[PDB]
């Protein structure tokens, strides 16, 4: 039908293809999109043409490229293909905008998400020329519905010139109503406003984005499908991982340090995190609540067995199947999610407030628990920090995921320095791997790597760190955090020169 | 006039010697005192002597010691010359201290000052048998009230089974009115209390610490003067560096993105801190405001001058000459100023939704602008991190200052990778030496280190590090974040090997 409720807007519609030429070569793009979720499609497609058109013409054609989180194929996938982006934030999960950024063909910054909206208003990305944003629906008094996401959006149709909407058939109309979009100051101008939530159930503002209808150029009309990657089945690796974790949580709940329905949930993107929720889903803790940045498969399946009763986020972040199911249920799933702007679901006041639960996967973490996420021998750029310091900080207990290795043994996930520090050691207290967990309270480094090497590294590599270890203990400079300096990063160097960590 | 208004406390009092018997070996025991300011004293005395006759005659006699943030002689220094501490938490400052946890005979962990106190009551430290308080003046009901520094007092006194206060009558009377102690849930069980604070000069508790009378076992009458390291007057390098950052508030100033009273100020403390403080108290701003850890001279230069109207911290830190003055005038200078519990100075809630510029120290900066501020060649603790997370990542603006060479030349301050990492270079966006100030906001990791080396690396330590960092370019695993890893630490290598960092 006409998901335009709004009857003089419909006159600013005009083809993806036009729309795309309000977008200029050197303008900043603020763009809907949390990590396969709500991004522009149709726009971006057409706009990925005609760079690559200009390039072969020798026209320059390059944007810089803000947006909530991670987009799609659609989007990054198609500027990147055409080598379309001179500049790109916060987050990124495409495989072609992974390599122009590893090639240092597209400069990345990965800020923490939750202080993306703040920095863009401080105008640190620049003026935003144009906000691209996917709408579920424009409602009679011009409001504008987001879709899977809420991400940016507020903040980017606030700040740009010119506005661009997408408004998407193929997202459920009952996604309206699910949003909570608040009218108060998160991320502007100091001093901020108070964000009165209290708990995470609790919405307080309302289900429309809120935009001058003059600054809109276009309206685009489109039907296109999230596109996200599936999620791994949980193998044995993750179901050890989880069955680790539940026993910790059980065993707080005894100790009293936790409640029986322990405190609201952050679960990081990615495989880990997901088959973690997949084994609380079938666990003995009731009238969980979420409180996270993405609600992944795992998490729709928690909401379905009920033992989630309720799940704040900014986004959904489903496989392609998991959106299908949610699609056909959006009646029973609707009263279950409440989606936020990201400076608030990533709000570290809220988050402290809240005393969330942070369960994060990662790269590595050396033997005294500082973590990497993001940068694999310490340069090449994985996906990026995105919301796992946001939350890692600010929680009541910080629990980062991972199996003890990988490609297939020939790197080991503990190593004797992070080759990249994304986590310090105050910022994570719990680490599990499929060979146990690491509860690192109260302890000094020394402590910590006691623990870590004892719990969670792989049997092939214990001996090795072992051996670091104790010969740190006896040589290092100083011996409140002992390091041989000379070897630290050689476990990264012996995999560069040899393909693996295992020595000859 | 007495000190002690409660007439049926004054029947607890007892000696310093005698109060010290009730810290029993493996006692967990929190204290007082923040930063040179407000540390129990004779009871620390007393504790050490009777430690070290114990440990001369073959009898183990150890404590766990935490505290608001560094204390002083009287207690980090005698209990460390005794060898009384196996666990040590969460700041330190004292060199004989800095040595036990260096050599590994007293074991440390540097949390976030304001999280200490929600840590503490999740038990991550153990059950607190003692409380040793310093105070001022028991009040009528009760009430305790604190000396220069309020710290984590207050947490304390609720967790430990056994109070000990100690009633300093060299700390000004007066000095009863200037803290503002508050009964919300900040750091207890979640879901925690919003903290009301919207302005920096807001009140939203009361004069005293609060304490039940049937947990105070002993009472101490003391008369002993706080201790902190000297007045350091700014040399050369700190008034160079004063000077650019200076030039760079006065140019955001000229820009209108920051008003003509800048935003509320954290400082840390250092030669540099002092420069800038003086500077500020000469700079074209007027109605400055303190939201920091710590109150330095400078501050009340500012405060007595007009130019700072209100400066809210957790402690004082004054050179004996600026005590003088204090001492003197404490009735104008508490309308001035309110001492807070350091998990409300440094709730990153309140710092983001103030808007604070945070201004600390470092050890080293990597090229990247990853931070070290605790361990020199990774390994050796120097201070703690102390609050400089907590600012860092929550403020509008987060700068970082330093010489650009240490151990004179010896070492640069500027390496091609940190040691270790204490802020990632998403909580780093200034950076200032005496050579000139890098600006790194909504840079990728290369411009980061393009603006760096040319504006903030020293001359000497330049082509080495243009060397590294073009080879990284051409042979970096991913060339996102430049490395080669084969070199990476290679320059604290050499110093740890030869004594400097510069080659031939
Ligand atoms: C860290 C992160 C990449 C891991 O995701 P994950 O699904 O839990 O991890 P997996 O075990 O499934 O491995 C995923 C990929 O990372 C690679 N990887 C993981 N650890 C690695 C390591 N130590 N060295 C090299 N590669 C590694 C794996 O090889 C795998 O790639 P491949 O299948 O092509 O070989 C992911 O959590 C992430 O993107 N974190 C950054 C964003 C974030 O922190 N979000 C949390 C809050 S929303
Ligand atoms: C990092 C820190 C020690 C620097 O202090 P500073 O006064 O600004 O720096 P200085 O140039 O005066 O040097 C201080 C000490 O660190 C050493 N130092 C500084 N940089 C060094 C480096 N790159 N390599 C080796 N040593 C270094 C100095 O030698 C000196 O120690 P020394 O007496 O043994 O010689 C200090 O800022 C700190 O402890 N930060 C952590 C806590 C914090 O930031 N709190 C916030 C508010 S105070
Ligand atoms: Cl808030
Ligand atoms: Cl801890
Ligand atoms: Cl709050
Ligand atoms: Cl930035």
């Amino acid at each position: 039908t006409e998901r335009i409720r709004n009857v003089a807007l419909r006159s600013k519609v005009c083809p993806a293809e036009t729309a795309s030429e309000l977008i200029k070569h050197g303008d900043v793009v603020g763009t809907s999109g949390f990590t396969g979720a709500g991004y522009p499609k149709e726009v971006p497609k057409a706009l990925a043409q005609r760079m690559e058109a200009a390039h072969d013409r020798g026209e320059k054609y390059q944007i810089s490229l803000i947006t909530g989180a991670a987009t799609g194929p659609q989007l990054d996938g198609e500027l990147a293909k055409a080598n379309g982006v001179y500049f790109r934030s916060p987050f990124n999960t495409d495989a072609t905008m992974r390599n122009r950024i590893n090639a240092g063909e597209t400069e990345y910054f990965d800020n923490h998400l939750g202080q993306v909206a703040g920095r863009a208003v401080q105008g640190n990305y620049g003026k935003f020329n144009i906000a691209l944003v996917e709408a579920t629906a424009i409602t009679e008094d011009g409001g504008i519905v987001p879709t899977s996401s809420v991400g940016n959006s507020q903040t980017f149709l606030n700040l740009a010139e010119k506005v661009i909407i997408e408004v998407n058939e193929w997202q459920n109309p009952m996604l309206e109503g699910i949003h909570d979009i608040w009218d108060g100051n998160v991320s502007g101008v100091p001093t901020r406003d108070i964000v009165p939530i209290v708990r995470a159930d609790q919405r307080v503002g309302g289900p429309v984005l809120r935009v001058n209808p003059d600054k809109i150029a276009a309206i685009v009309r489109t039907n296109d499908r999230d596109r996200n990657a599936p999620f791994a089945a949980p193998d044995e690796t993750a179901k050890a991982i989880a069955g680790y974790l539940l026993d910790f949580f059980g065993h707080e709940v005894k100790q009293n340090r936790l409640p029986p329905s322990l405190l609201p949930l952050q679960s990081g993107v990615g495989n880990v995190a997901n088959a973690v929720l997949e084994g609380l889903k079938e666990g003995p803790f009731e009238n969980l609540v979420g409180y996270s940045e993405v609600i992944q498969d795992g998490m729709l399946a928690m909401l379905d067995s009920g033992r989630m009763r309720i799940a704040s986020a900014s986004s959904f972040s489903l496989s392609p199947e998991a959106a299908e199911e949610i699609n056909n249920r959006m009646d029973f799933f609707r009263s279950k999610i409440i989606l936020r702007q990201q400076d608030v679901s990533n709000s570290p006041g809220i988050i402290r407030r809240l005393g969330c639960i942070a369960m994060n996967g990662m790269i590595e973490a050396d033997i005294y628990g500082n973590v990497n996420s993001t940068r694999v021998m310490g340069s090449k750029m994985m996906n990026g920090i995105g919301g796992s310091g946001d939350f890692a900080r600010s929680s009541y207990l910080s629990i980062f995921l991972s199996p003890s290795t990988a490609k297939g043994g020939k790197i080991s996930a503990i190593v004797p320095m992070a080759a990249h520090v994304d986590h310090i050691m105050q910022d994570a207290q719990i680490f599990v791997t499929e060979q146990g967990l690491a509860d690192l309270r109260g302890l000094s480094p020394v402590q910590r790597a006691r623990e870590i090497i004892s719990k969670c590294a792989h049997p092939d590599y214990r001996p090795m760190l072992q051996d670091y270890f104790d010969r740190a203990l006896k040589n290092s400079f100083g011996k409140h955090t002992p390091h041989l300096l000379t070897e630290a990063l050689s476990w990264h160097q012996r995999f560069i020169d040899t393909g693996t960590m295992l020595p000859s």
